[PDB]
Protein backbone atom coordinates (compact mmCIF):
# COMPACT_ATOMS: atom_id res chain seq x y z
CA UNK A 1 0.00 0.00 0.00
CA UNK A 2 2.60 2.27 -0.11
CA UNK A 3 2.87 3.46 -4.08
CA UNK A 4 5.00 6.19 -4.96
CA UNK A 5 3.99 7.61 -8.57
CA UNK A 6 5.65 10.35 -10.15
CA UNK A 7 4.83 11.21 -14.03
CA UNK A 8 6.22 13.75 -16.39
CA UNK A 9 5.06 14.10 -19.66
CA UNK A 10 6.50 17.19 -21.52
CA UNK A 11 5.34 17.96 -25.48
CA UNK A 12 20.32 34.27 -21.02
CA UNK A 13 21.29 31.96 -17.62
CA UNK A 14 18.71 29.58 -16.81
CA UNK A 15 19.74 27.35 -13.24
CA UNK A 16 23.26 29.01 -13.01
CA UNK A 17 24.98 28.59 -10.00
CA UNK A 18 28.16 30.08 -8.09
CA UNK A 19 29.63 28.75 -4.76
CA UNK A 20 32.52 29.89 -2.86
CA UNK A 21 33.32 28.42 0.23
CA UNK A 22 36.05 28.82 2.18
CA UNK A 23 36.23 26.85 5.50
CA UNK A 24 39.35 26.08 7.80
CA UNK A 25 37.92 23.21 9.94
CA UNK A 26 34.60 21.16 9.01
CA UNK A 27 32.71 18.60 10.77
CA UNK A 28 30.11 17.25 8.88
CA UNK A 29 27.55 14.43 10.05
CA UNK A 30 24.97 14.14 7.03
CA UNK A 31 22.07 11.60 8.05
CA UNK A 32 22.70 9.75 10.98
CA UNK A 33 20.92 7.13 13.22
CA UNK A 34 22.94 6.61 16.89
CA UNK A 35 21.47 4.27 18.93
CA UNK A 36 22.77 3.15 22.25
CA UNK A 37 21.42 0.59 24.79
CA UNK A 38 18.38 1.10 23.00
CA UNK A 39 15.68 -1.88 22.55
CA UNK A 40 13.86 -1.29 19.12
CA UNK A 41 14.53 2.03 17.10
CA UNK A 42 12.99 2.69 13.43
CA UNK A 43 14.57 5.10 11.24
CA UNK A 44 13.67 6.39 7.54
CA UNK A 45 14.53 9.28 5.64
CA UNK A 46 13.31 9.93 2.03
CA UNK A 47 13.98 12.71 -0.50
CA UNK A 48 17.17 15.04 -1.01
CA UNK A 49 19.41 15.59 1.92
CA UNK A 50 21.89 18.14 1.09
CA UNK A 51 24.12 19.07 4.38
CA UNK A 52 27.03 20.56 5.15
CA UNK A 53 29.34 23.78 5.84
CA UNK A 54 28.00 25.38 2.84
CA UNK A 55 24.58 23.59 1.50
CA UNK A 56 22.94 24.73 -1.74
CA UNK A 57 20.12 22.97 -3.38
CA UNK A 58 18.90 24.89 -6.65
CA UNK A 59 15.87 23.26 -8.05
CA UNK A 60 15.13 20.21 -6.59
CA UNK A 61 12.04 19.05 -8.19
CA UNK A 62 11.56 20.42 -11.65
CA UNK A 63 9.55 18.04 -12.85
CA UNK A 64 7.45 15.26 -10.89
CA UNK A 65 8.96 13.79 -6.99
CA UNK A 66 7.17 11.69 -4.93
CA UNK A 67 8.31 10.29 -1.47
CA UNK A 68 5.78 7.42 0.21
CA UNK A 69 6.92 6.11 3.27
CA UNK A 70 5.41 4.02 6.10
CA UNK A 71 7.20 4.08 9.03
CA UNK A 72 6.34 1.86 12.04
CA UNK A 73 5.70 -1.62 13.38
CA UNK A 74 2.80 -3.97 14.63
CA UNK A 75 2.79 -5.67 17.44
CA UNK B 1 -2.92 3.37 1.78
CA UNK B 2 0.47 6.00 1.98
CA UNK B 3 0.37 6.90 -1.45
CA UNK B 4 2.39 10.16 -2.74
CA UNK B 5 1.40 10.90 -6.74
CA UNK B 6 3.30 13.61 -8.61
CA UNK B 7 2.30 14.85 -12.30
CA UNK B 8 3.78 17.34 -14.87
CA UNK B 9 2.55 17.50 -17.97
CA UNK B 10 3.96 20.78 -19.98
CA UNK B 11 2.79 21.61 -23.23
CA UNK B 12 18.09 37.59 -18.27
CA UNK B 13 18.47 35.11 -15.73
CA UNK B 14 16.26 32.89 -14.10
CA UNK B 15 17.37 30.87 -11.32
CA UNK B 16 20.70 31.69 -10.85
CA UNK B 17 22.69 31.34 -7.57
CA UNK B 18 25.66 33.28 -6.25
CA UNK B 19 26.50 32.48 -2.64
CA UNK B 20 30.32 33.23 -1.09
CA UNK B 21 31.08 31.62 2.29
CA UNK B 22 34.15 32.13 4.60
CA UNK B 23 33.72 29.92 7.50
CA UNK B 24 36.40 29.14 9.96
CA UNK B 25 34.63 26.44 12.19
CA UNK B 26 31.56 24.45 11.45
CA UNK B 27 30.04 21.56 12.66
CA UNK B 28 26.77 20.55 10.80
CA UNK B 29 24.76 17.51 12.13
CA UNK B 30 21.94 17.26 9.40
CA UNK B 31 19.32 14.70 10.31
CA UNK B 32 20.38 12.93 13.04
CA UNK B 33 18.46 10.07 14.76
CA UNK B 34 19.81 9.68 18.20
CA UNK B 35 18.26 7.30 21.46
CA UNK B 36 19.87 6.45 24.78
CA UNK B 37 18.44 3.99 26.68
CA UNK B 38 15.00 4.31 24.92
CA UNK B 39 13.24 1.22 24.30
CA UNK B 40 10.85 1.57 21.07
CA UNK B 41 11.52 4.75 18.37
CA UNK B 42 10.05 5.77 14.69
CA UNK B 43 11.17 8.53 12.67
CA UNK B 44 10.42 9.95 9.60
CA UNK B 45 12.27 12.48 7.37
CA UNK B 46 10.71 13.81 4.07
CA UNK B 47 11.60 16.20 1.59
CA UNK B 48 14.18 18.38 0.84
CA UNK B 49 16.57 18.79 4.09
CA UNK B 50 18.60 21.91 3.24
CA UNK B 51 21.45 22.57 6.81
CA UNK B 52 24.99 24.16 7.46
CA UNK B 53 26.71 27.36 8.11
CA UNK B 54 25.48 28.56 4.47
CA UNK B 55 22.17 27.04 3.52
CA UNK B 56 20.73 28.07 0.44
CA UNK B 57 17.26 26.57 -1.10
CA UNK B 58 16.54 27.73 -4.85
CA UNK B 59 13.35 27.18 -6.35
CA UNK B 60 12.84 23.60 -4.42
CA UNK B 61 10.16 22.23 -6.05
CA UNK B 62 9.26 23.94 -9.47
CA UNK B 63 7.01 20.94 -10.88
CA UNK B 64 4.73 18.77 -8.63
CA UNK B 65 6.47 17.38 -5.52
CA UNK B 66 3.94 15.03 -3.13
CA UNK B 67 5.25 13.66 0.18
CA UNK B 68 3.16 10.82 1.82
CA UNK B 69 4.20 9.46 5.09
CA UNK B 70 2.08 7.18 8.04
CA UNK B 71 4.70 7.21 11.12
CA UNK B 72 3.53 5.52 13.53
CA UNK B 73 3.25 1.75 15.06
CA UNK B 74 0.17 -0.57 16.34
CA UNK B 75 0.12 -3.04 19.41
CA UNK C 1 -5.35 6.54 3.59
CA UNK C 2 -2.65 9.11 3.44
CA UNK C 3 -2.68 10.24 0.22
CA UNK C 4 -0.75 13.10 -1.33
CA UNK C 5 -1.23 14.61 -4.72
CA UNK C 6 0.09 17.24 -6.48
CA UNK C 7 -0.55 18.01 -10.23
CA UNK C 8 1.20 21.10 -12.47
CA UNK C 9 0.13 21.22 -15.80
CA UNK C 10 1.43 23.77 -17.96
CA UNK C 11 0.35 24.71 -21.42
CA UNK C 12 15.23 40.67 -16.81
CA UNK C 13 16.40 38.98 -13.67
CA UNK C 14 13.93 35.87 -11.89
CA UNK C 15 14.61 34.25 -8.97
CA UNK C 16 18.36 35.59 -8.35
CA UNK C 17 20.26 34.41 -5.18
CA UNK C 18 23.07 36.58 -3.55
CA UNK C 19 24.40 35.28 -0.48
CA UNK C 20 27.44 36.54 1.32
CA UNK C 21 28.25 34.83 4.84
CA UNK C 22 31.04 35.34 6.97
CA UNK C 23 31.33 32.98 9.93
CA UNK C 24 33.81 32.14 12.92
CA UNK C 25 31.68 29.51 14.65
CA UNK C 26 28.93 28.12 13.55
CA UNK C 27 26.99 24.54 14.57
CA UNK C 28 24.02 23.93 13.00
CA UNK C 29 21.78 20.94 14.11
CA UNK C 30 19.20 20.57 11.43
CA UNK C 31 16.53 17.82 12.12
CA UNK C 32 16.84 16.26 15.34
CA UNK C 33 14.90 13.43 17.56
CA UNK C 34 17.07 12.70 20.60
CA UNK C 35 15.69 9.98 23.05
CA UNK C 36 17.34 9.63 26.38
CA UNK C 37 15.57 6.57 28.51
CA UNK C 38 12.55 7.38 26.20
CA UNK C 39 10.03 4.34 25.93
CA UNK C 40 7.95 5.03 22.99
CA UNK C 41 8.71 8.33 20.68
CA UNK C 42 7.11 8.67 17.05
CA UNK C 43 8.63 11.88 14.81
CA UNK C 44 8.01 12.85 11.45
CA UNK C 45 9.02 15.72 9.63
CA UNK C 46 8.37 16.88 6.24
CA UNK C 47 8.13 19.36 3.52
CA UNK C 48 11.67 21.88 3.08
CA UNK C 49 13.63 22.26 6.01
CA UNK C 50 16.19 24.78 5.17
CA UNK C 51 18.40 25.64 8.47
CA UNK C 52 21.69 26.86 9.49
CA UNK C 53 23.39 30.22 10.27
CA UNK C 54 23.19 31.41 6.95
CA UNK C 55 19.64 29.55 5.52
CA UNK C 56 18.14 31.37 2.68
CA UNK C 57 14.84 29.68 1.20
CA UNK C 58 13.85 31.22 -2.11
CA UNK C 59 10.70 30.13 -4.11
CA UNK C 60 10.39 26.57 -1.79
CA UNK C 61 7.15 25.97 -3.89
CA UNK C 62 6.44 27.19 -7.79
CA UNK C 63 4.33 24.27 -8.65
CA UNK C 64 1.93 22.10 -6.86
CA UNK C 65 3.52 20.27 -3.47
CA UNK C 66 1.71 18.63 -1.15
CA UNK C 67 2.62 16.95 1.90
CA UNK C 68 0.18 14.34 4.15
CA UNK C 69 1.33 12.64 7.47
CA UNK C 70 -0.14 10.68 9.72
CA UNK C 71 1.61 10.57 12.71
CA UNK C 72 0.48 8.40 15.33
CA UNK C 73 -0.22 4.91 16.85
CA UNK C 74 -3.06 3.07 17.81
CA UNK C 75 -3.62 0.77 20.68
CA UNK D 1 -8.27 10.02 5.52
CA UNK D 2 -5.19 12.43 5.36
CA UNK D 3 -5.04 13.96 2.08
CA UNK D 4 -3.64 16.47 0.62
CA UNK D 5 -4.05 17.78 -3.19
CA UNK D 6 -2.30 20.48 -5.00
CA UNK D 7 -3.10 21.63 -8.15
CA UNK D 8 -1.37 24.21 -10.66
CA UNK D 9 -2.56 24.91 -14.24
CA UNK D 10 -1.04 27.72 -15.70
CA UNK D 11 -2.07 28.89 -19.59
CA UNK D 12 12.97 44.33 -14.36
CA UNK D 13 13.58 42.41 -11.30
CA UNK D 14 11.67 39.74 -10.38
CA UNK D 15 11.95 37.79 -6.79
CA UNK D 16 15.84 38.73 -6.26
CA UNK D 17 17.06 38.15 -3.11
CA UNK D 18 19.95 39.75 -1.29
CA UNK D 19 21.91 38.41 1.90
CA UNK D 20 24.60 39.65 3.74
CA UNK D 21 25.44 37.47 6.86
CA UNK D 22 28.24 38.30 9.42
CA UNK D 23 28.07 35.95 12.17
CA UNK D 24 31.07 35.25 14.91
CA UNK D 25 29.10 32.69 16.94
CA UNK D 26 26.04 30.74 15.87
CA UNK D 27 24.27 27.93 17.09
CA UNK D 28 21.02 26.68 14.99
CA UNK D 29 18.89 23.50 16.00
CA UNK D 30 16.70 23.27 13.47
CA UNK D 31 13.55 21.10 14.05
CA UNK D 32 13.97 19.60 17.60
CA UNK D 33 12.43 16.79 19.55
CA UNK D 34 13.94 16.37 22.56
CA UNK D 35 12.89 13.55 25.21
CA UNK D 36 13.98 12.35 28.74
CA UNK D 37 12.46 10.05 30.95
CA UNK D 38 9.46 10.37 28.55
CA UNK D 39 6.82 8.25 27.90
CA UNK D 40 4.98 8.28 24.63
CA UNK D 41 5.74 11.59 22.39
CA UNK D 42 4.27 12.07 19.08
CA UNK D 43 5.26 14.94 16.93
CA UNK D 44 4.96 16.31 13.45
CA UNK D 45 6.31 19.17 11.18
CA UNK D 46 5.37 19.71 7.74
CA UNK D 47 5.90 22.67 5.50
CA UNK D 48 8.75 24.71 4.91
CA UNK D 49 10.92 25.19 8.51
CA UNK D 50 13.47 28.13 7.56
CA UNK D 51 15.78 28.62 10.70
CA UNK D 52 19.36 30.19 11.57
CA UNK D 53 21.16 33.07 12.43
CA UNK D 54 19.76 34.78 9.12
CA UNK D 55 17.10 32.79 8.05
CA UNK D 56 14.97 34.76 4.93
CA UNK D 57 12.11 32.92 3.07
CA UNK D 58 10.95 34.16 0.12
CA UNK D 59 8.14 33.28 -2.12
CA UNK D 60 7.67 29.67 -0.50
CA UNK D 61 4.24 29.09 -1.82
CA UNK D 62 4.31 30.58 -5.59
CA UNK D 63 1.83 28.23 -6.55
CA UNK D 64 -0.31 25.15 -4.92
CA UNK D 65 1.16 24.41 -1.40
CA UNK D 66 -1.34 22.00 0.91
CA UNK D 67 -0.34 20.35 4.54
CA UNK D 68 -2.57 17.80 6.20
CA UNK D 69 -1.37 16.27 9.20
CA UNK D 70 -3.46 13.97 11.45
CA UNK D 71 -1.04 14.06 14.69
CA UNK D 72 -2.41 11.60 17.91
CA UNK D 73 -3.13 8.09 18.90
CA UNK D 74 -5.73 6.02 19.75
CA UNK D 75 -6.92 4.02 23.23
CA UNK E 1 2.65 -3.25 -1.37
CA UNK E 2 6.15 -0.98 -1.97
CA UNK E 3 5.56 0.29 -5.25
CA UNK E 4 7.78 3.07 -6.58
CA UNK E 5 7.03 3.94 -10.40
CA UNK E 6 8.33 6.30 -12.52
CA UNK E 7 7.75 7.41 -16.20
CA UNK E 8 9.02 10.96 -18.48
CA UNK E 9 7.60 10.90 -21.54
CA UNK E 10 9.42 13.70 -23.87
CA UNK E 11 7.86 14.52 -26.88
CA UNK E 12 22.77 30.47 -23.01
CA UNK E 13 23.70 28.80 -19.79
CA UNK E 14 21.15 25.96 -18.92
CA UNK E 15 22.84 24.21 -15.73
CA UNK E 16 25.58 25.60 -15.23
CA UNK E 17 27.75 25.51 -11.51
CA UNK E 18 30.76 27.12 -10.13
CA UNK E 19 32.18 25.74 -7.02
CA UNK E 20 35.65 26.78 -5.15
CA UNK E 21 35.59 25.65 -1.93
CA UNK E 22 38.84 25.93 0.09
CA UNK E 23 38.93 23.89 2.98
CA UNK E 24 41.88 22.99 5.55
CA UNK E 25 40.60 20.25 7.72
CA UNK E 26 37.46 18.19 6.31
CA UNK E 27 35.37 15.71 8.34
CA UNK E 28 32.36 14.12 6.61
CA UNK E 29 30.50 11.51 7.65
CA UNK E 30 27.98 11.06 4.99
CA UNK E 31 24.87 8.26 5.90
CA UNK E 32 26.11 6.70 8.83
CA UNK E 33 23.78 4.01 11.41
CA UNK E 34 25.84 3.40 14.80
CA UNK E 35 24.55 0.85 17.11
CA UNK E 36 26.08 0.25 20.38
CA UNK E 37 24.44 -2.24 23.19
CA UNK E 38 21.82 -1.54 20.54
CA UNK E 39 19.05 -5.13 20.13
CA UNK E 40 17.03 -4.32 17.37
CA UNK E 41 17.40 -1.73 14.92
CA UNK E 42 15.76 -0.82 11.76
CA UNK E 43 17.23 2.31 9.76
CA UNK E 44 16.37 3.14 5.39
CA UNK E 45 17.69 6.27 4.14
CA UNK E 46 16.25 6.92 0.09
CA UNK E 47 16.83 9.25 -2.32
CA UNK E 48 19.60 11.87 -2.74
CA UNK E 49 22.01 12.79 0.32
CA UNK E 50 24.38 15.11 -0.61
CA UNK E 51 26.79 16.49 2.14
CA UNK E 52 30.33 17.53 2.59
CA UNK E 53 31.96 20.75 3.74
CA UNK E 54 30.57 22.17 0.19
CA UNK E 55 27.35 20.41 -0.55
CA UNK E 56 25.67 20.94 -3.53
CA UNK E 57 22.56 19.39 -5.25
CA UNK E 58 21.85 21.64 -8.91
CA UNK E 59 18.53 20.56 -10.46
CA UNK E 60 18.21 16.89 -8.67
CA UNK E 61 14.88 15.68 -10.10
CA UNK E 62 14.51 17.46 -13.25
CA UNK E 63 11.78 14.32 -14.77
CA UNK E 64 10.40 11.69 -12.67
CA UNK E 65 11.50 10.59 -8.73
CA UNK E 66 9.91 8.50 -6.69
CA UNK E 67 10.66 6.84 -3.83
CA UNK E 68 8.73 4.36 -1.78
CA UNK E 69 10.02 2.89 1.66
CA UNK E 70 7.74 0.53 3.96
CA UNK E 71 10.59 0.50 7.21
CA UNK E 72 9.21 -1.27 9.76
CA UNK E 73 8.84 -5.08 11.69
CA UNK E 74 5.45 -7.23 12.39
CA UNK E 75 5.75 -9.18 15.87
Amino acid sequence: GVVAAAEKTKQTKEGVLYVGSKTKEGVVHGVATVAEKTKEQVTNVGGAVVTGVTAVAQKTVEGAGSIAAATGFVK
